[PDB]
């Protein structure tokens, strides 16, 4: 998966790399994705450029929200997703992200739209297998 | 829907944040979706660093080109997708965007694909209501 | 379609453009695009916010990673795909990235889901023709 967290220039750099070390934990333990079949881009902003509320639900955030957008190959069940969603957010708790201030979305697409490098589209080839 | 708006730094900080207004108003508007379902990144860029033609349309932009990148869920007919399309650019000229630097995409997604924070799959739970 | 190029501060200005020049002209050449359907984001970053490893395939990359993420519209073929992929990473060679540093990845959608400007959607109103 492609993994796009975007988070707040208030948190140290230490901070932002482990939250990035958190989600991949995560994805592993849920997903059974390989170790190092990790990507991600991590874009810092000042808190005033990320704006994300509660769709009335009736909770606050603080303004060091955590926003993570994971592209992902089709396939993965509800239940699983909900699996990801949990163990993100547990996972981060420890190193100082509430779970009010957590917002994730999935986006899917297939195994043919993954180059991992070279110019190569790894899972249509067979060098790398489907999960 | 989660809404990544990128446009350029010529751009006041208060001008951004007007944009980012305008587009959630709009989509409040157009898809009745919660008052508070407001979620966005704005990512403020070097003009060079985005560049956005006219696909063959025939007209110029300014430099001050503004992207809306829609993630939303699936299930809006065509229609709405225009009147969103026309009830945004309609609603950023006043605030100084001219119709022509503005460029909006949609990618689709579904409901168990979104976590609105504490590790939960709102829409999955029942927490939150499916449009 | 839309790409967001993601790649490293370090990379000039020029270097930056001639990237970003070298991916159009790919796309171009193998989706046989209009040559000014062109829409591109770029946004750097200190290498350590771009995580980039190699799934176990069994090799390393620079720092100077190089994301590519294309959002387009269905139907294009596998082959064409693959086709892509390899334009767009033998375009980059001579620009200074390397093949072992250029991940690709692809999200679709539908025409309706497009506005170039003017709060029109054009694939739908026959202004623009369904490439």
């Amino acid at each position: 998966p492609l993994i796009r967290i975007d988070l707040t220039s208030d948190r140290s750099r230490e901070q932002r790399r482990a939250i990035a070390d958190a989600v991949h934990d995560a994805l592993v333990e849920v997903l059974a994705i390989p170790a190092r079949d990790r990507f991600q881009i991590l874009t810092a902003h000042d808190p005033s450029d990320i704006i994300a509320e509660d769709a009335g639900l009736g909770f606050q955030r603080s303004p060091s929200v955590v926003i993570i957008h994971v592209f992902t190959q089709a396939g993965r069940t509800i239940e699983t997703k909900q699996r990801v969603f949990a163990a993100i957010t547990e996972s981060l708790a420890p190193i100082g992200v509430a779970g009010s201030d957590v917002f994730i979305a999935i986006t899917e697409n297939a195994p043919h739209d993954w180059s991992f490098g070279f110019g190569s589209a790894q899972y249509v080839t067979g060098e790398l297998a489907i999960p």
